[PDB]
Order: structure tokens, then sequence, then C-alpha cells
């Protein structure tokens, strides 16, 4: 309904910046509100999925996360399956200046996947008594999905910046068929990414055991700024979530609609999970871990590319644990601990007694929340600035 | 009436920050304008309450506050019921680095209320001929308010982020009833907050004395970042405004509505004013005064939270004296002494005889109020900037 | 047509920085752009008047832009008829810190006007051959303009915050009747300000020769800050347009509609003028030349109130002479020197023959204006930024 | 269909900034996206035009572009027709400070044109293999257009901030008849600049090949705030291309549309195509290069006028060679180096085949698409800040 000009129209899409979320008729106690989701036959008391990313996830989060109640997926075309100790890459990614991490990177991500080493983290993660969740690129999985499912990880996901299933490629490249995917697997597979109805409708109707939702958004990518496509976050949620209720009709089948990224605190979480989300996805808020392979850092995992790079590396520090940052005790005033508070106690406000709830509230369009009387916190750099 | 995409819908919300103040036909002498307001039987000259925030309102100032024709709220849950002597925790507060009060606050709020404190506040403030304005959370409210009732308190504040006649709660905690509350106190009972028409109905209904509007506008405010929720200024006190009117028809009674938090300057308030509030409530103008408790620091009251913080500390240093800041003579250009006299005078040039007709007053939206031909006063931060 | 919340609507008001202008199906030669206004019997080359303020208008001031083919307004309320030499007042107010001046304008305002300098400041621009502008407050007008009438002044300004024909004030202060003294004065009446139709309508029925429309766009403003009255110019513009153009067909009189205030370049007065301004009123771009009464700096003529500052004081350095700003040749890349070639240059690209087909232009909202493409220009302080 | 004021509509238009783009139904391997255009006979792989600037053109440059596959337009009024050894010319430019370059540049660009050195050019250029392309304002082709024609440049670009069929001059100064240039030129003519339908529809009636589209976008444009006009470019490119569509129904012909400035990186251009351009017309991207003649810097073509400047000088450093700034491998991640790289993944990720495919992607209107999730990458200045 925008005219952008003659013969070129348009629609309004808004950030998560914009939104804001309104009470209802009634409130609840944080204790009573119930954040669970389910993928598969794995259900979850945490909404969250730490990214797969090398700055966020090693074996040992992926465990840490799964203790918590959430989960944390490994790339596995990242530095943990190209190198047996991946700790001196992690240090050298970290150390390196801002004008040199692009080239760095470029050169380590270069060394070939070990299959074994596939094997290898999803073993030690279930060994451990973790949930295994792993990420290929289509063209990843053409070559690896079969030594996932050797190995029995718990959850494949098949990400990427779009995943198609109407994808046209060289015939030196091998297309992955999603369909054939979803049915041969002996596990759900998650299909990403994605930011409209029509696609994710198509993710679903391949088999996908939930879809991901968001192209640029992220902390640490440029994809935006590289190719000029994305749909803010509100927006894509929304016609994503659309797409689940009638394929929900449809089919009888649910299947959850995972927020990802951009998120970096608390509210960030809610306002996505009222727009429709049952889920997110978030890497910069648990890079920020003292136990993150980070080492403080939090990198794209397109930053490496050897001929167009569409992610960069930022410094997001180490504010507290794992266990700190998703069920407190929070130490910061800014809503970037307690994750898990942050949603209770926001659902508590609003009524919501659950996720379902929460993806029913009131929304304003609101770009001055973030800012009406914070003059002085942004001057200062304290609490939302 | 706005698609933020299929299936969910919102409508735009407008700060402070984003209208604008039209002149009517009439002008007239600031001397002329009639400022004032009413909370049960308790008329006010200056329609303006502090905050009951520890940097803002202790004993002293809630007698300077009411001797000059406005009122402070003395908080019973902080540091004045905790300790007897609260100057050199407020010293503390004030002295710790950017890094630690976060942690010290949680410390220092967790020593007990003493219900002989409760006593001892009310009294020294009416021996002193001031008005006893008192707060409490509802919970606090199900423990205390006997205890404030047998003081003989003139006004009891139960204030929170949202207040509810709906409340659902363990049955380890006592859910507070306000019927029966507003019914059984010898005073008025003041209800807050909320940002809806539907709630701030709900609350008249119950027997509000008057109804407290704002979610987050807070200059020491982190709930917006920590939980998404939040209607900006503008349309929350229109909505509260529309639902005083409709109970006023119903029942022949009337509520005020009290704008609270985010206001800066004189310019604020009169906006506010403009959407339809009765008087506000305001923090950080009033910590700025030479006998501000706070010591040139203004916190917010969930800083201290143990498990959740949603305030900070922020620096508003000390301007000038409490009587400067509400009736002048103003020392600075910004609009922040002198605030009665800026009420006067927005209200004369619009040409509004009274807080009635201020609330009926002409407004744009009009985002390039605070930024057209300010970029030397941004630039020098002088002025506006 | 804007709902604001149940109760409360509002309109969109569009600022300076929002507005840009779209070229027509012709060009011509900036030197056959015709740029003339006229006021009473006085015909300008130049569609800008100087400001009457005490760091941009001085005696020397009004000849330098009168001999230039434009005007300059004299405050009879300022430094000029209190002082006989006002330089050394000239020279404090200009030296002391961003901290000090607030107070010192208050004491050196105090002052009282000199009735002989009101006289003597008329003569002298006369005298050197220049067309004497001077202005009052109306309360200033009842003491003084029968001072004004007497030493024969070519054009009276009587300007304010708002100036009305509908002014309550206690029996103590003599309320200005605007349309007696239309009547009585010799001389061609300006009147102002304001920002709306009804105003703008009543003022010209009164009398006036012309009318001043802004509220607070003003470089060394605070009036929106302390207040919260305002309309951004474009929109306040075409309001007072309107009612000149009703007026002139209810009487067959023109009454031109001077834009003041929140001009930086020439491209802002090109808004002003599409918006439907005759001409332009500015300050800070004439306080910014060698001849400048303000040594580099730029207040406020309400910076001085003994309880209510509503200006401040900045620094707008010294960039040309007066020539150089009004005519040319520019030094600057920034479209602040060369004003009149810079509005004829505008013009010109449009295919405005004259000020009247400059009013009818296409207008776009457009935000991005000042902002696409400019990065480099904001990083490094250059050009635009 | 917006009011301003009373008696004065607009539209709104939008910016680069201001717009996205939408993946489709599809997506397809980027080598398999064409992103051909073609001007008069002359096909290019790369969709670029490097602007005809001091900074950004030069022999050398204009054929290393040609081999690349793009093209590059040589200014026959700037520095390279006026000096025969422009080299310590464009030292000059690049060594004095921000104070100093406006009052250089007046002074170097008044040093005549030598019509010999018109012919050297296009002759040293067509000589290497190269295309060549040159450019004019209106006056400069009434002069030099036959010295133009009679050295046998391979594409004429008649520029200037507007170009029209209908200018207004003095007698004194020869108006160029563009159907009477257009119909007697050997080589296809591009005429621009132009922001609207009806502008662009009637310079390809008069026989252009191309249109250049944009008043004011440039990283060294001052004109929007000199003179106040412009139409944001996705607005403009629209419009544009709508005359494009008609003209090329009412006669068979098909006149591209190149969006003329104000990219940045890769998806500045991809946004452009989307809103219908053919091509592109970058400056500021290519002024990086290694090879560039303004050794870092870049500055608009009219910040040398004696009398209105209305370009600026900006330091743009040097990034890499033009081939990596072209065609990769990247060495960045911000997407300034790899232009068609980035096209062409850009186009793969929307499904688009070629640029007509690309140009009906579907837009969304998202000013949060470079600020959502991005406040390190804007704090560290890292990636997108
Ligand atoms: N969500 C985002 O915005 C985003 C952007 C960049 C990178 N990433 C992250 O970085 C990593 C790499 O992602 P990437 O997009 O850079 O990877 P990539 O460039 O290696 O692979 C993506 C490409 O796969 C192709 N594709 C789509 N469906 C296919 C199909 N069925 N068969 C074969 N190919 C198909 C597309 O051409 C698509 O651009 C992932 O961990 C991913 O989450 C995310
Ligand atoms: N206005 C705001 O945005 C805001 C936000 C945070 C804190 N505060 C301030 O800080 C202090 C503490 O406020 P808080 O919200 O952090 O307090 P809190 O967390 O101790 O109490 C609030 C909680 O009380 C519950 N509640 C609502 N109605 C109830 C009822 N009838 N019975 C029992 N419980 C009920 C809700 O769960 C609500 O979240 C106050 O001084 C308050 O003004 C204000
Ligand atoms: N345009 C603005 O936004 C603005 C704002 C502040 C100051 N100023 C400038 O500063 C100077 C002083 O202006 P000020 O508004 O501070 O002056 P002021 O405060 O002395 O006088 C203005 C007051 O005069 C009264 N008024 C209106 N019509 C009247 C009438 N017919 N009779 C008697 N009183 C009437 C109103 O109460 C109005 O607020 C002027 O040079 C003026 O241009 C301009
Ligand atoms: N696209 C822009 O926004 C912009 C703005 C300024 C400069 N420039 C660049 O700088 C250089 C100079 O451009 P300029 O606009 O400053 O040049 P300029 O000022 O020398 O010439 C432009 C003038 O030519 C006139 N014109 C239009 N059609 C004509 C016709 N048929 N006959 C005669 N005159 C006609 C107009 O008065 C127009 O303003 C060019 O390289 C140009 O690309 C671009
Ligand atoms: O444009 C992109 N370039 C990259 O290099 C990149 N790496 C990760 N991702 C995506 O970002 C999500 C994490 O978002 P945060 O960093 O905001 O937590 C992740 O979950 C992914 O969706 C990228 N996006
Ligand atoms: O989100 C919040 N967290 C806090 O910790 C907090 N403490 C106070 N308040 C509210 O802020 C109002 C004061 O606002 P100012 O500081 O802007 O004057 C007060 O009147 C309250 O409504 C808080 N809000
Ligand atoms: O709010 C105000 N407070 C003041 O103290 C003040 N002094 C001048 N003016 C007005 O500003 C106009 C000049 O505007 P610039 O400084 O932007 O040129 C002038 O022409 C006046 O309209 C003031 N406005
Ligand atoms: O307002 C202007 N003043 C100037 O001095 C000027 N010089 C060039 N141009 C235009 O800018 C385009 C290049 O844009 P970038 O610098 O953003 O690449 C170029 O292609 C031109 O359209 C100018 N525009």
């Amino acid at each position: 309904n925008i005219t952008i000009g003659r013969g070129k129209t348009a629609r309004r899409a808004y950030g998560i910046d914009e939104i804001a979320l309104v009470p209802g008729v009634r409130t609840l106690d944080p204790a009573l509100a119930d954040t669970r989701w389910k993928v598969g036959a794995i259900e979850r008391e945490i909404p969250i999925i730490a990214s797969a990313m090398d700055g966020v996830v090693d074996s040992r989060m992926a465990v840490l996360l799964s203790e918590l109640g959430a989960l944390g997926v490994v790339n596995l075309e990242g530095i943990q399956t190209r190198y047996e100790d991946p700790n001196p890459i992690l240090d050298r990614i970290a150390s390196v200046g801002k004008t040199e991490f692009v080239g760095l990177m470029q050169e380590l991500y270069a060394e070939p996947i070990k299959p074994e080493l596939i094997t290898k983290r999803i073993q030690e993660i279930q060994a451990a008594g973790g949930i295994a969740a792993v990420s290929l690129t289509p063209v990843g999985a053409s070559k690896y999905a079969s030594t996932v499912a050797e190995a029995g990880a718990d959850l494949l996901f098949i990400q990427a910046t779009v995943v198609s299933t109407a994808h046209l490629s060289p015939e030196s490249v091998e297309s992955l068929d999603l369909v054939k995917l979803c049915q041969e697997m002996p596990m759900p597979v998650v299909l990403g990414n994605c930011v409209t109805y029509e696609v994710s409708l198509e993710l679903m109707r391949a088999g996908a055991a939930a879809v991901l939702v968001g192209i640029g958004p992220g902390a640490a990518s440029t994809s935006r700024g590289v190719l000029g496509v994305g749909v803010p976050q509100p927006t894509a949620i929304a016609d994503c979530a659309a797409a689940r209720d009638d394929y929900l009709q449809e089919t009888g089948r649910y299947v959850p609609v995972i927020a990802d990224g951009g998120i970096i605190t608390g509210g960030d979480i809610c306002k996505c999970i009222a727009c429709g989300a049952d889920a997110v996805m978030i890497g910069s808020p648990i890079a920020r871990a003292a136990e993150a392979p980070g080492r403080g850092f939090h990198w794209g995992m397109a930053t490496p590319s050897p001929v167009l790079p569409r992610g960069t590396r930022i410094n997001v520090g180490t504010t507290g644990t794992i266990r700190e940052i998703l069920v407190g005790p929070a130490k910061l005033d800014d809503g970037t601990h307690n994750l898990l508070g942050a949603i209770k106690t926001s659902m508590g406000t609003l009524g919501a007694k659950d996720m379902k709830e929460m993806q029913q509230v009131d929304v304003v369009i609101a770009p001055s929340l973030l800012t009406e009387g914070k003059v002085y916190q942004k001057a200062q750099q304290l609490g939302m600035g």
C-alpha cells in the first residue's frame, strides 16, 4: 500500500526497536509464567538457542546450555570441525587488530573440514549429557548430512542466509533437496533462514521441524550493507508465524518459528515472542559468557568468506557466567543478564501465562520507547545507553 | 489499524519528544493561569508530585515541597524505613563507581524494613507541617498498610510497575485486594502504574483517589530495555484521561490522572498536561535540588533488585535549591528551573486559563520540535542540547 | 486526523529538515530569478530581514543591510536603547563563560531603556541612508510607540513569542490594542509571532503590514524546551500563507508572510519560501558577519529574563563580511554565504521566475534529504556536516 | 496526498537508507546472475559507471574500468582539459587543509580549457583500448560538442545539476538545443540529471541514450544544503523508470535509467536497481582505489564555483585496487569491495536472474534495516558502522 514512486510499491516493515508491549487486564507472578517450547520431541524450559557461531558455541557451551534448559548449536563448517584443538585458533582470532581479522579468518577457515571431527563433536556433547544440535549450510548438508545421521545428532539445523526448496545451481554444485533431507534424516531438521510467509510455508511443507527467521539483524552481521536484503524482525516474525498457523490448520503439525539474531536484552526477546516467535536464537548475549569460546569477541560466520565477507568481528566483552546470563541472579542493570527472569517478569507484567499468550499481547508502534526520558543514560553510557 | 505483519496488528503511540502545543485564539498573562489540582480533599497550587525515590525524597524534602504548594512521596520500602540514619547509606550510594552501584544497592537494600520507621517518617513530616504522602508496592501494602493507617498518613500511594485488580499469585504470597484497601484506608489511596484505558478505569472503579500513568519513561528506568513493556507517555496519558472522563460520567467522581516520569523540563510537563494529565510526578528534576538526598545522583527503586535490576543510577548534578527549581527565579536557560513559571507561561501563551483548558489545547505531531534550528545548541551542549 | 489516544487528536506538522523541493518542467538562469518582496511602500531586492537581536543588528548593520537591498531590525528593548555605548556591554556578553552568560545578561539588561536612545537610533540609521526598522514587544509599544512615531521610523515591528488581538492582562498592565496601533501609527506595522491560520488572519484584519511566523525554531531559542509550544516552520508558514491568500480575497490587501528563524543555509530559506513565505527573518547567519555586534556570539532576546530565560547564547563564529554572506562571492561550501545567489540558483533550478512561483513549487516529504550519502561529511565535519 | 498545511500539499519520498529488499520464492547461485546493461550499441558486464569527477576518473582509470567491463567518464570541464599534466594540481588539491580547498579550487579551476586536451584525452583512452566516455555541462556542449564529435568519443554525457529541454537564458548565453544535439552527435548522448517522470520523459523524447537520475545524494555534494532541491533516490529512480517504460511503449526505444550518486556499498547499488535502475553511476567508492587520481580525496565538481560552491572535498582513503573494488576478492567486511560480487550475491538471494528481474523485486520501507542489532558496530566503527 505504499508508493515509492510511479510503478513501484512497498509495504512498511517494523524493526525490534520500533515496537513495545502493552499490558492486558490481569498480571501474574513471574514464577507462574510458562516459558517452554518444543522442537521434535525435545521440550525446553528456556526458549533460547545459542547461535551456530564460533565465538558462541563449542562443545562445552553446548552441554552447559543443555543442562540449563536451553540449547546450543555447533557450526559444522566452522573451526570446531577444521581443527582438533580450536583453542589456539580462537585465541588468534580474538588477539589480532580490527584491520587484520578479515584476512586472518579468510586464511584460518580455509583449513579443510575433518568429517571425523563432525562425529567427535556430536558424540562428546552427547556423552557429556547434552543435546547435540549441529548446523550445516545446504551445500555442507549435501556432503555431510549422512555423517551427522550416522553420528546420531539430536537436531540438525540447515542454515544459511537463505535456504530454498527452489534453488538454481550450476550442475557442478549439488543443490540440496530439502524434502528428501527431512524425510531421510533420523532426527528433526530445522530450516532457515527466511523472512516471508511464502518461504516459511514452503519450508514447513518440506518437513521442517522449526523455521529460523531473520536476514541480517545480527550484531556481527554485515549482509544488509553488502546486499541490501532483509526484512526487520517484528514484521518477518509475524509473517512467518502466520505461515505456521496456516500450516497447522492445513496439516495438524505445529512448526515453531524461531526469531534469529539482533537480540541484546530481555526486552528484545520479549518483543520477538510478542510478534509470534516460539523461541529465539541469540549469539552476542551468550558470547558475553565467561565460558564463551570467543574470548570476549563475537564474529559472523560469513566474515571468513574468501570473496565477499558478510560478517564482522565485534568486542562484546565478558559480563558473567552463562548461568548468570540465562537464569541470574543479574549483576547488571541493562537486561542482558537473567534473560529467563526477564522473559518471565515481562510475561507476568502483561498477564501472559504461557508463550502462546505472550504471542497474543497487544503491541504499539513506539519508536520513542528506547529514547523517552533516556538522555542521561545515553550521555553517561549507563543502563539502556 | 497498523499491520506489523500477517495476523499481527498494532496502533501507533507517541512519545513526549514527538508532540508540540499549538496556540489558540487568545493569550493571557501567566499570573492569570490557574495551575491547581486536587487529590482527595487536598488542594495544591503546584501540580507536581516528587517521585517516591531515595535520591529525590526524604522527610525534609517532603516538608519543603509541601510548603511550596507541591507534594513529595516517601518510599516506605526504601532506605528511609530500613535505616534510622539514611545519610551514610545515601553517601555510599552516591560515592561508588558506575560498575559498583548495582551490587552495592542489592546489599544495602536487603536491610529489613523497621515498621517503627514507617510511623516515624509519617509523624515527623506531619509534625513539621508537611503533607505526609507515602508509597508501598502491593505486597508491601499487604504487610504495612495497617501501620500507615495507624500512623495517620495524609495520602497512600500503592505504586509499582503495574498494580492490578486481577493479580495472580502463588498462595504463599498475599495478593492485595485493592477494592478492600481503598474502602478500609482512612485516607485517599493513589494507585498505579498503568498505561491503558481498561486498567485505569478498573483502578478508578476500585476506589482510587488518583491514577499514576507511566511504564518505563523514567530517567533512571531500565524496564523498557529489560522487559520490552511500555506505552509512550502522550498516548498512555490520553487513554487514561479518557477512562477518567468516562468514570466521571458513570459515577460523578473525578479521579485525577498523574503523568509519572520522563519529564526533564517545563515543556515536558506542559506536553503531559495537554494530553490529559491533571498533575505530574517527577523525580530527576527534583534530584537536582541542593536539598535532594541523592547528593547529585538519582537511581531507580528497582536498581536494588537482587535478581533482576530494572533501574540504574545516573548523575543529575545539583543546579539550584528546590525553591529555584519549582518557583524560580530561574538561573538556567533550559527550562529545568522555575517549573511553575514555565507551566504558567506556557498556559498563558496558549490561552489556557486553568489546567482543564490546558488539557484541551491543540497538539501537533512534531518530531522536529526539539531539533529544528538546534544544531549549535546540540554541538555546544547549551540550551536544549 | 491523528489519534494520540482516546479523546485526543492531533495533526502532523513538518519541520524545515523534513522537506525538499522538486524541479518543474523548465529551468532558468539564476540572473533571471526575481527575488523581490515589498512591505508597505518599501520594495526590497533581497527577501531577508535581520532579526531584532543584539548579536545581529546595531545601527551600522541596519544601514549596511539596507544598502545591500535587505533590512535589519533594531530591538528597542535591548542594549541599544539602554546604553549610550553598547560596545563594552557586547564585549562583556561575548567574553564570559557558558555558565555565566545567563546571570550576566539578567543584570545587564536590567539597565533602563532611555527613550532618547530610541529617537537616536532611528535618526542615525536614517541620517546614514538606511531604512529604520525597529521592534517592541506589545507592552513596550504601549510605552514607546508614540516615541517611535515622533522619531519617524520607516517600519515598526511589534514582536514577541505571541502577539494577540485577544490578550488578557491584570488591570495594572496596559494591553495593547493592535487595531488602534495599526490605524494610528504613521508607518507600516509588522505583527508577530504566530504559527496558525486563525491568528495570522486576525493580525491581518487588525491592520498588519506583514506577519512574522515562528515560535521556537531559532538557533538561540529555548522556548520549545521551556514551554512545549511551537509548530514546525513549513506547516506554520503554509497555514499563515493560506490566511494571507484568504485575506487578499476578502479585502484586496496583500499582507506578506515572513518566515522567522531556524534558517542556517540558502536551502533553509528556499524551503521556507516554497511553503508560502514572501520573505525570511534570520539572525544566526548574519551574526556570523565581520560587522555583527555579537563578536561571533548570538543570543536569544529572552535569555536575559530575570525569572524564566527562554533563549541561550551560542558561538556562531565569524565567516565573512555581511556582503559575502548576502551576495557573495561565497568562500564556503555549506550554503551559508551568498544567500541571495543561493535563492536565485535554487529558483533557477526549479524554474521559478519570481517569489510567487517559488511559493508554488512542488514539495516532497523527504527526511533523508540531509542524510542520504552524507556519512563522510558528518564524520569529517565538512560541507553539510 | 500529504498536507504540509492549508493550501500546501506534498508526497512522501524515500531515501536509499529507508528501504530493503525482500526474497522471492526461488534462489540462485550468484554465478548465474546476469548483471549486464547496454547504452547505445555498448554492452557492459558491470552495470557501474564511474562519475565524471576529478578525484575519480583520469585517462588511466577510464581504461582500467573499461577493461574490467565497466565505464568511466572524464569531465571535460575539469582539470584534465585545463592542464597538460594534472598530477601536480591533483597533488595540491589533496594536500591543502580543510579550510583551504575551496579557495584553492576556485583558483585552480579558473585555468582555461584547452580544446586540444579534449581531443587528446579521448584519443589516448581509445588508443589504449578503452571506451571513451566524456562529460560536458549544457553550456560546455554549446562550445565543445563539435570538438568531441571530431575526436570520435564513444559516449557523450551532457550532465549538470539539471539539464532541460526548456531552459531560459539571457541572450548572451547560448542555451543548448538537446533535440538538435542528440540528432547531430555521431555517438549516443546520455542526458542528466533529473529526478521526475516529466523531465526524464522529455529527455528520452529529445533523443537521450540514457538518463542520469539524482540531485544531491552525492558523498561530496552540498547542493541539497545550498538550494533545498532534491528527491531521495528510490523515489526519483522509480518515477524515472516509469517514464522509461512509458517511452518504450510509445516508441519501442529503451532508454536506460542510471541512478547517480550517494552509493557507498553493494547494498546501496542493489537498492537502486530494485527501484528501477538499469545501472548506477558512482564516484566515492572508486575514489578509494589505489589508481584513483584523487590521492584518497574526493571532491564535488561544483566545489570550485567562484560564486557559490555546491560540493565539498572529503577524505575517502585508499582501500584496494580498482579490480578489488569492482570484482574482488574483497578484503573488507563492509560491502565496499567486490561490488559486482555483491550485486550477483544479492540477485542470487532474491532469485533475480537478470537486471530486469532485480528491478521487480519486492521492497519494504524499513528505516531499521541499517540500525537493528548494530549498536556494537556503530560504537566500535566496524562493519556497517
Ligand atoms: N541469517 C543471516 O543473515 C546470515 C547471513 C550470513 C551468514 N549467516 C551465517 O553464516 C553461515 C553461513 O551462511 P551463508 O549464507 O554465508 O552461507 P553460504 O554462502 O555458504 O550458503 C548460502 C547459499 O546456499 C544457497 N542455497 C539455498 N538453498 C540451497 C539449496 N537447497 N541447495 C544448495 N544451495 C542452497 C544460496 O545461494 C545461499 O546464498 C551460517 O552459520 C549462517 O547462519 C547468516
Ligand atoms: N513505573 C515504572 O516503570 C517502574 C518500574 C520499575 C520500578 N518502579 C518503581 O520502583 C519501585 C518498585 O516497583 P517494582 O514494580 O519494581 O516493584 P515489585 O517488583 O516489588 O512489585 C510489582 C509487582 O507487584 C505485583 N502486583 C501487581 N498487583 C498486585 C497485587 N494486587 N497484589 C500483589 N502483587 C501485585 C506485579 O507482579 C508487579 O510486577 C516503586 O517505587 C516503583 O514506582 C517503577
Ligand atoms: N519567536 C519566538 O519564539 C520568541 C521567543 C522568545 C523570545 N523572542 C524574542 O525575544 C524578544 C522578547 O520576546 P518575548 O516573547 O520573550 O517577550 P515578553 O515576554 O516580554 O512579551 C510577550 C508577552 O506579551 C504578551 N502579549 C501578547 N499580546 C499582547 C498584547 N496585545 N498586549 C500586551 N501583551 C501581549 C504575551 O503574554 C506574551 O507572552 C523579542 O525580540 C522576540 O522576537 C522570540
Ligand atoms: N547531480 C548533482 O546534484 C550535481 C550538483 C552539482 C554539480 N554536479 C556536478 O558538477 C558538475 C557541474 O554541474 P553544475 O550543475 O554545477 O554545472 P553548471 O552550474 O555549470 O550548469 C548547470 C546549469 O546549466 C543550465 N542548464 C540546464 N539546461 C540547460 C540548457 N539546455 N542550456 C543551457 N543551460 C542549461 C542550468 O541553469 C543549470 O543550473 C557536473 O560534473 C555535474 O555532474 C552535480
Ligand atoms: O549477516 C550475517 N553475517 C554473518 O556473518 C553471520 N553469522 C551469523 N549470522 C546470524 O546472526 C545471528 C546471531 O545474531 P547476534 O549476533 O545478533 O546474536 C546468527 O544466529 C545468524 O542468523 C550472520 N549474519
Ligand atoms: O523502570 C523503572 N525502574 C526503576 O527502578 C524506577 N524507579 C522509579 N521509577 C519510575 O520513574 C519515575 C521517575 O521518573 P524520572 O526519573 O524521569 O523523574 C518514578 O516516579 C517511577 O514511576 C522507575 N522506573
Ligand atoms: O525562543 C526564542 N527565544 C529567544 O530568546 C529569542 N530571541 C529571538 N528569537 C527568535 O529567533 C529568531 C532568530 O532565529 P535564528 O537565531 O535561528 O536566526 C528571531 O527573529 C526571533 O523570532 C528567540 N526565540
Ligand atoms: O551536489 C553536487 N555537487 C557537486 O559538486 C557534485 N559533483 C558531482 N556530483 C554528483 O555526485 C555524483 C557522485 O556521487 P558520490 O560522490 O556519492 O559517488 C556524481 O556522479 C554527480 O551526479 C555533485 N553533486
